[PDB]
DNA sequence: CGCGAATCGCG
DNA sequence: CGCGAATCGCG
């Protein structure tokens, strides 16, 4: 399998999982960073990836891109392709907005169609995913 | 730590 | 029992 450089890739930056939450997508050839989101205070790494891949598939589907989307998160994949994210991370006040995203999120996912194909980043074979936070 | 995948205990 | 609830491998 060999890595398509057209593409976007997607990564989180933790700090603690949990813990705040960032992201962001860049073209995967380049490294130009195409969307981003702001810290948020609390959520898992997980629920991060999920958000990045959706935000990503929304972000492509704007601008009528057939590009794929790299994640190096095999969870995340499963949830988007399932359209559900089973975290299991507690719904209080001080989680409200990562689950907020989420719910959004997957609302997004059971209301649309995409034609983006979601691959798996192999780190192992390829190095770290362009949009690592280091 | 959180995940998906892969031994227990109660009915 | 045998099925559903409750450690492994990794990132
Ligand atoms: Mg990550």
């Amino acid at each position: 399998e060999e890595i398509i450089w057209e593409s976007l890739s997607v990564d989180v930056g933790s700090q603690g999982n949990p813990g705040i939450v960032e992201y962001k997508g860049v073209d995967t050839k380049t490294g130009e960073v195409l969307f981003e989101r702001e810290p948020i205070p609390i959520g898992t790494n997980n629920m991060g990836e999920f958000l990045a891949i959706v935000h990503g598939l929304r972000y492509l589907k704007e601008r009528n891109s057939r590009k794929p989307i790299y994640s190096n998160s095999q969870t995340a994949i499963k949830w988007v392709k399932d359209k559900k994210a089973k975290s299991t991370l507690v719904r209080n006040e001080e989680t409200a907005l990562i689950w907020k995203l989420v719910d959004e999120a997957e609302e997004w996912l059971n209301t649309h169609t995409y034609e983006t194909p979601i691959l798996k980043w192999q780190t192992d074979k390829w190095g770290e995913i362009k949009a690592d936070y280091g």
